[PDB]
């Protein structure tokens, strides 16, 4: 599909999860005028990592949706995934930099697009396992997409969960992810609640999930994951962001229910968010 | 390393396993004087088949041994594996055509070189899974090599077997390959016994493994099912006419139901070399 000799490195866009994304120009005519693209590649490659990356590529190839980064092709352990280039970058850095120009209505537009991306994911029985503002990308002021599927897994044909590791974003994890490594649509719903908290805290570092959970845990001879599991069991939850509307915080608190089956659906979350936004406007 | 524009098709050498090998000349100076080579390519290309072929290429790249066809390079999915050209072709067809000029001593020379190729494979924790006279190639009257690695697999770091499956040469398969799809050095040893039977039957069609097993099978059920029952009951290929006792004894030990009672390729190498030395 894409040749390596025509792939012109421009700058580093993201790194992590044994992977990196690079802004490249595909210039097969050598004029400096080709199309800018995103190139994901493996770091510390292993046959195991390469197998996961091949599955990642196939997962994104099956996805066509306005709120999911667009698969373009592949370039032939030097395997590279080629995607569209979203110019405004991660929502996390975009919100942190443009917060003064972003009101609650815009946050709901972002939240609505994430839900619709997750609902679509639902229809293919895919679990993201990494839903966070750092894995969401800004295309334009009116459009966000989910931009990485490095931990995404296909549910088995006979189960509603996948059991899975390495370093993990424990402050976004559902109780049953922490204790039994069980990942489900309902675990993505719990993480979407943390994404809503991130958006309404405007990525303020003092208020970040790791900051708030660490203050609640205290400053023992035990692991942070151990303390966090106890805090979640005792109904320890992230606080209401300053000025967060009650209907939005109510949505967060329902996403963070200990019972998997009492968590809302992404379809219900879509509808609720769209209507709250309609009310505000 | 190799460009397609300089790859000149000459003749078809082999086809099978969703793959084909072609005799090509690499003529970059366009004089018809370049080096003749073997080019393997995929047929019914599937990303999965492409992934298997990429691993096959890497497997052959890691192999350098007198009794293993030489990796030369790759040509870019139209991804093509380039190997040396062995001019006398597959041992199966060579033996079938030259049997009147080939005595038991020569069969032992062929058998010895296969064992040494398989032992080398052993050292890399590779299992061939397709050991047969059709995957052996003749370079000269004194040298043979294993020529295809289309089904070859790297053992996991923590296990002595690999569990795998399309159309398969069931009449070369070990009981535990048929029943549980388990492949091992010991499964390659079982197949080596069938290769020894092929060589000593001089590839006579009336005596082929599929011929003999089919006569023994005689239904209601699948051939694979009958074959599993025949092997469980100690149904085995017969002694080739004229096959020395030591050679047949080597076959019967290779075809032990118990994986761990099968000889090693190092033991088989030594035994074959000495029997050839005794025959002079
Ligand atoms: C896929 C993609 C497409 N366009 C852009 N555009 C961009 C980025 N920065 N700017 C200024 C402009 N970025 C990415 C991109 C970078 N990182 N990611 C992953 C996280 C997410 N989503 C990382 C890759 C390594 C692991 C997670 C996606
Ligand atoms: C790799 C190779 C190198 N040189 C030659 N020389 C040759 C062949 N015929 N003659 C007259 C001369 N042949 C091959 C060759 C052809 N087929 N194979 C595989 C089976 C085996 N071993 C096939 C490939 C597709 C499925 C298995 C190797």
């Amino acid at each position: 599909q894409f040749e390596e000799r025509h792939l012109k490195f421009l700058q580093q866009l993201g790194k992590g999860n044994f992977g990196s994304v690079e802004m490249c120009r595909y210039d097969p005519l050598q004029d400096n005028t080709g199309e800018v693209v995103a190139v994901k590649k493996l770091q510390h490659s292993t046959e195991e990592h390469l197998r996961d990356f091949e599955r990642e590529i196939e997962i994104l190839k099956s996805l066509q949706h306005d709120n999911i980064v667009k698969y373009k092709g592949v370039c032939y352990r030097n395997l590279k995934l080629i995607m569209e280039y979203l110019p405004y970058g991660s929502l996390r850095d975009y919100l942190q930099k443009h917060k003064e120009r972003i009101d609650h209505i815009k946050l709901l537009q972002y939240t609505s697009q994430i839900c619709k991306g997750m609902e679509y994911l639902g229809t293919k029985r895919y679990i993201h396992r990494d839903l966070a503002t750092r894995n969401i990308l800004v295309e334009n002021e009116n459009r966000v997409k989910i931009g990485d599927f490095g931990l995404t897994k296909v549910l088995p044909q006979d189960k509603e969960y996948y059991k899975v590791p390495g370093e993990s974003p424990i402050f976004w994890y559902a109780p049953e992810s922490l204790t039994e490594s069980k990942f489900s649509v309902a675990s993505d719903v719990w993480s979407f609640g943390v994404v809503l908290y991130e958006l309404f805290t405007y990525i303020e570092k003092s208020k970040s999930p790791p900051a708030e959970f660490m203050r609640m845990i205290g400053n023992q001879g035990q692991s942070i994951v151990t303390h966090l599991i106890e805090l979640l069991k005792n109904n320890g939850r992230l606080p209401r962001p300053d000025g967060c509307p009650d209907e939005i915080y109510m949505i967060m608190t329902e996403c963070w229910n200990n019972n998997v089956n009492q968590r809302p659906s992404f379809r219900d979350l879509a509808l609720r968010v769209d209507q709250i936004r309609d009310q505000m406007a």
